[PDB]
């Protein structure tokens, strides 16, 4: 077969639906998210045509090989597709209306700028490239195009399933494209992170102040050290349920800035010490005592314009 | 092939069943697992019918392409099943007797709330879509649903396998759907989180309180800040095992609650230090003895206040 | 094709023959293991009879499509079995040869109560469907059940491969099902768990008995609580060899002991502090004393009784 | 089928194309990326010539069974490229137009030396081997390599995707074979590497040399063996995101020139000591005092030869 | 189809090579690799014997289904090999041709006893299984053995890829079968291993020995268990890398020797303060200065015994 040929100079219009059935496991690593739904496809094909009374059927019903079918391809799979055609059916005018279902690995990547406070708009991009005898345009049917309620995904909100009606045409190895954006918001359930990470990561800070109240240099460096181990190991948990990003993410600058306040709190700790030894207890008791303060505000201020710059 | 045509204007009922051989990979983080059953179905089709007394045989054996064969389709699954055919029988009235050996990998959602003392309810959809011709409609034949006595899912309890007999017939896309509901209840082994997770973090945290009887500070600060990052650790190992959900689970919520006895252990151990360099070891004593029972009692009723909010 | 046709009332005997080729990764996670493997299947189907001097022939060879085989499966496989035929062969009076070549994932349970100084008992399980014409029937042929020499397990010593020569026949969604029993026999290579975690762990509980041999409170809590930590990291380690099971495993009863060690450890260092402090150094220097014996001789007595109860 | 035949005795050229759609999860350890392309083949075949005003027709669309197709193949991909004709256009003169779309696993090697600021040179091979009527040569169609302005990978700055326009042809097992070599220029991103693992390790090492500034023994020791300790998690957790090389990385070179700086900081503590115990404090304060400008001063000028050496 | 019948009485003679393209996974803990090569097969078959003159062609091009080619399978293969068809051809005599590519994942036990500064041979087997009418036979065309230039495998030093030439003819369920053995002698590359693990492991054990120019119990529990805890920590990684063996491996019995160095440092460590303690440090100090020279001296005796036992 060969595609349906023009009846005045125009070019091919298909009709595109996706219909989410299933979400699941979206990889923040891999920047890929896996679907299972309904695409459904639908053009008009005159050779197709038929009267309903010398057949006495109102549809006609075709195999996949009996007819021509559009390749329309996914530009964002990591592997094509796995393809099952449910149904093919014809109108009297020739109109087709193809359904399949399918399943495929999604790599559509992701903002991680405000990390776990972040929200995503995924994406599903349909193409189909132009023939020699026509040119294939795609279009969107809003009446095919959702997702079923009990859609989910894991650690996520599911906001809305839209597409972006008006199709990127553009030219590639000398023939026209026709792109579709399906899209996919979601925003992260940050629920988790507060008693997981934030909280606990808190504590231990908060913990390494009470060396402001203790002059035992021996304690003191039990306690910051320590609480700055315990730190660490909350800095390595993070970093390995996040890919390298070529910019600072949220909960990143949290961690990173924390790192300067065990550092500064390590000199404290080691001025008091000096200072304690040389015979000066009074300049010594000064400084920590400012600390006793300036820690928590500073903490407190550094927060606020971190907030500031990122939301 | 075409479906059976209707006697009167009657849908088309394709009676179900499935039997469990096998089922295990429950992965609490993906939200799945995986069945190895038997799918069998069963229809009308009168273009199919014959006579017994003359044809030489009670029953006729088809290949699938030979026939017309209803679309059922798996709702939850990630990858569509692999399907193998066991056999197809044909009685003389036209029904047919349909039996295939598939093997999925479903996608079911899991409630952590009482973890590890949940019991989950998984469910696998069966569904068919109608055709022009005529509506097709599932149905469960008790007779046909079961498991196989050497079913076990390791670390859980199988408690039944059955069907709601009613399917659930609504609209999609413009053309009738019809879905069936499976349920595999089961329930969790929660024995091994007792010498594994619960016990050895009650341990460490009851050794944190020794310092109750201590009037040593480094010793006190060593115990207490040791002690929190085998807490810490063990936090880490619970989440490991955990998807991340938008509510606290049981023991989530303990391993939280923990969190706070070390930081107020901290406080009390650097208070009992302040107040004895201060020349005052007599209000000292008394905030430590008060510790002494204050901290296991409010420990043993906010455990209990706990248990009742989540059982 | 139909199944052959019975002389007399006979069911139809198919005799069996698994030959390990090859065999590897033993998951006890997944309680799975993978085979590669000849299964040789032989039964009369007299329509295939003939003459040898008609024919020019001994032997007759053909293509699977060309004649009938039974539906010979798998009961306990994760995904039915990658499946190559190596040769078919007919003999005059009919009997049929058949020699295939496959490869499987075998889930079977594992019995962790001994570990890491379990054997386990390995199944696999051939199962077949009767039709409506005939019953069929398994049987083992002596003749074709082995193992090349070179078969081997890592982290295993295999004993024996053997099939339970008596087939199971029972009914399943009446019609009669007859399965066999292959066994392979296995005991776990515990050699590398001496050097690498049982040493390991007595070295660092022994360490933490010096306590017993100090009056330093300070080097006592250091001793004890970091030994701890480094049983911690053991028991973790250990936990992520093996499934979740509702019973204690016997090195699993190890490493639950010696918390309660760890425990009573801590109380005897903080009794001993707390006399020394209340200036009776005599009561204390009693109990340190009875403690270098009550330790090591609780512990022998307790393993004793273990290894007992488990073995 | 068979090849075109040569009018004069000259090689098939079979001009080539791949243009990149997607490139993702490049694998550090497996030293493989993953990419989703076009591929385009261009090659005459007198045999598919015709009439263009005979035909009507500009341009003949086949199927790929109908006509010869030159077996192109890749060299360093692990498991067969998944493969999806697109087109196959003739024109007048018999010159094919291929078009295929392709995604595959690449294995390339990485020069790990300048971790993380290297760059890397991937390699995609294109092949075909000569048949036994003609000798087939490949080609760079320039007009057909590229990348689409959205590629991207992951934890690295895509640089270019260009052919080496010569093939290299050569003798394997007595038949000429003609290869391509079309390259991917990357540089890996090393901002998070920065907050992440550099500058943590650079804090740890600082807070161990405030031991140069304290007389306790017993915190000295604290302070140089926990940051010690915290190196060596850093050192386990670098060494897991590469694999094993036969040269020393930039990275692993700081990492194992720091270790002997804790062991010198360690020697120095232990003399420190040993001096003050011997009644010689003087002596001492010379070995700290000179350590305070020793220590940063050699670890400053030895990061300087290294980054000479490395870069 | 049937194999091509004998001459005389001779066995068929089917001449085969291996030729690697990749080499990839070296996977230690599944004593597995990847290979992707091409296979190569000769045999002679006179019933496709044909005259160039009436034929047209000199040599003649068959696809796998047209003729007779025999079932040559791996032995040791885990999933049966991914195999494409490169070209068949058939000289006028029926001398036949065939060339595949394949790729497969080869399961080959390794020699751990020298680890890290271990050599393996790494075996695959080329089988063939004779039918009834005639026995196949294996052999090996040098001409057509061998790997190309840029063969690598991550972490090994590639030696050479060779067959035994002599094909291990044998019995095996009343058939014939023909074994050849193709071998890829490798290296492993040790390098790494000296800064990422031997070093840090030495540094600190050396660091634990500072203890013995300490009188400070409260510091050298400190020193010897901290450093402990890293060799826990650096044993642990080890084993990751590894599968568990019936026998200690290189490493293995270094790491273990050295925990016997942690427990004798911890009794010194003991014994030094009990004596202090009792108001006798002479006995103390001798025990101390013959400690400084005893551990390092005992340390490197004990270290060439084992690399005397092993190497
Ligand atoms: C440690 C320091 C404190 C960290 C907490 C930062 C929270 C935050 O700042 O996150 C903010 C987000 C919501 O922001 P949004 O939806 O992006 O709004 C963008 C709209 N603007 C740009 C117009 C403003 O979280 C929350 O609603 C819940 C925060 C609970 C934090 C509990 C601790
Ligand atoms: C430290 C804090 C203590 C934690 C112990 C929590 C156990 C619990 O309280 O959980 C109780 C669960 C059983 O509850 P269920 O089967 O879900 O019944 C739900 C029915 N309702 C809805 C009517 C309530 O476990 C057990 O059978 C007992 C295990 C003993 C735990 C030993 C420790
Ligand atoms: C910490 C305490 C030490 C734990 C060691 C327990 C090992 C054990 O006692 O286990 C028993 C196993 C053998 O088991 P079996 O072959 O089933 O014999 C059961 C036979 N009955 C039922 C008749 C009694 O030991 C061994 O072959 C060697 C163990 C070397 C241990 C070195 C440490
Ligand atoms: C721990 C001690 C600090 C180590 C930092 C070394 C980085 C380096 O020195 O590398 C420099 C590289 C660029 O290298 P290039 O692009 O390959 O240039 C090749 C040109 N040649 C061949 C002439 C040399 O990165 C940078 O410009 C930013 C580095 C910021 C690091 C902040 C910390
Ligand atoms: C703790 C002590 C450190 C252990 C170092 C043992 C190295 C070794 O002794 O190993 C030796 C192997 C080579 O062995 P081979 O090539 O298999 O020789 C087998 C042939 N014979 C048996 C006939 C001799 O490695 C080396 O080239 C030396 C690496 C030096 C690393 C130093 C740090
Ligand atoms: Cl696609
Ligand atoms: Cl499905
Ligand atoms: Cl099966
Ligand atoms: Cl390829
Ligand atoms: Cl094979
Ligand atoms: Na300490």
């Amino acid at each position: 077969v060969s595609p349906p040929p023009p009846i005045a100079d125009e070019p091919l219009t298909v009709n595109t639906g996706i219909y989410l059935i299933e979400s699941y496991s979206l990889d923040d690593c891999a920047e890929t998210f896996k679907v299972n739904a309904f695409l459904s496809l639908s053009w008009k094909d005159r050779r197709l045509a038929f009267d309903p009374v010398r057949s006495g059927v109102r549809v006609k019903t075709y195999e996949p090989e009996a007819i021509w079918i559009p390749e329309i391809r996914f530009v964002n799979v990591e592997n094509a597709r796995d393809a099952d055609v449910v149904d093919i059916s014809v109108s009297p005018d020739g109109t087709v209306q193809y359904l399949e279902r399918f399943s495929a690995r999604v790599l559509s990547p992701l903002d991680f700028r405000r990390y776990p406070f972040d929200s995503q708009t995924l994406h599903i991009y349909l193409i189909v490239r132009s023939v020699d005898t026509r040119n294939i345009v795609l279009a969107v049917d809003l009446e095919k195009v959702g997702k079923n309620d009990d859609v989910f995904l894991t650690g996520w909100d599911i906001e809305s399933f839209t597409a972006v009606v008006k199709p990127a045409n553009f030219a590639l190895e000398d023939r026209l494209e026709s792109k579709l954006d399906y899209q996919l918001r979601i925003s992260r359930q940050y629920f988790s992170y507060i008693p997981n990470i934030i909280l606990p990561m808190l504590f231990i800070l908060f913990i390494s102040w009470t060396a402001f109240w203790s002059t035992s240099y021996e304690a003191n460096v039990t306690l910051v050290v320590s609480t700055l181990i315990a730190h660490i190991a909350f800095n390595i948990l993070v970093e390995t349920c996040l890919p390298k990003t070529p910019y600072m993410t949220y909960t990143g600058a949290i961690i990173f800035m924390i790192y300067l306040f065990y550092f500064v709190a390590v000199i404290e700790v080691t001025v008091q010490h000096y200072l304690k030894v040389e015979s000066q207890p009074a300049r010594a008791a000064s400084i920590t005592r400012a600390s006793r303060i300036a820690f928590p505000v500073v903490f407190l201020l550094a927060n606020i314009i971190l907030a500031f710059l990122f939301f």
